[PDB]
RNA sequence: GGGC
RNA sequence: GCCC
């Protein structure tokens, strides 16, 4: 609305949070993003530091309904009933706070540079590894196999027909850098952002 | 050819 | 199916 004058989705305390949370990032280290969902109603977004295992992770509730849907059938699979505990706001306050000039690495970055645009980050370098899709997801399998545990939201059967295993921003980034490097390393990763700060946490009481 |  |  025109009379609505909101500047942040997150209250200063969370914010706060966020900014400490985000000093695990090194500016300087080869990272990636990805996102599901359009650059103007993204519905996932994944970034990966593979130098230090970190990745930042969470999910927004879609505006369009009907193109998440179609979306879902051809892409990413996310059942939309898992995105009702989503936090408001988190995408701007995560991207605002991507330091100055920082180097992205992502496949296909026509997107992110738009999200990233439309967000005033247009300081943001991006690298875009330009691989095929076979190239791309030459350990697609390996990576699921071994972070299968780290994103459960993509359960629907997602369609090229023929059946095709669901995009997850997360699995993506982690799979793309295993392509890079020519390999997948067994490594325990480590989740950034606060579980609470996510999803909501938690009534012992209805009403 | 990419992307969802 | 839609986008570049
Ligand atoms: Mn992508
Ligand atoms: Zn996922």
């Amino acid at each position: 609305g025109a009379m609505d004058h909101v500047e942040f989705g997150l209250t200063y305390s969370q914010l706060m949070t966020l900014k400490d949370a985000m000093l695990q990032l090194d500016p300087n280290a080869k990272t990636w993003m990805d996102i599901e969902g359009r650059p103007e109603d993204p519905v996932e977004i994944a970034l990966y530091q593979p130098s230090s295992g970190c990745y930042i992770h969470f999910f927004r509730e879609p505006t369009d309904l009907k193109q998440f849907k179609q979306d879902a059938k051809y892409s990413h699979g996310i059942d939309v009933t898992d995105l009702f505990a989503t936090q408001p706001g988190l995408t701007s306050a995560v991207i605002d706070a991507l330091p100055r000039n920082m180097v992205i690495t992502c496949q296909g970055s026509d997107d992110i540079r738009k999200l990233l645009e439309s967000q005033g980050r247009k300081d943001i370098k991006l690298i875009d590894i330009a691989l095929s899709k076979t190239d791309s997801r030459k350990y697609e399998n390996a990576v699921w196999d071994q972070y299968k545990d780290l994103c459960h939201m993509h359960t629907g059967v997602v369609v090229e027909k023929e059946e095709i295993t669901p995009h997850c921003a997360l699995m993506d980034c982690i799979m793309f850098d295993a392509a890079v490097s020519g390999g997948l390393n067994t490594s325990v990763l480590r989740a950034v952002l606060p579980r609470d700060m996510v999803f909501r946490t938690s009534p012992r009481v209805v009403l």
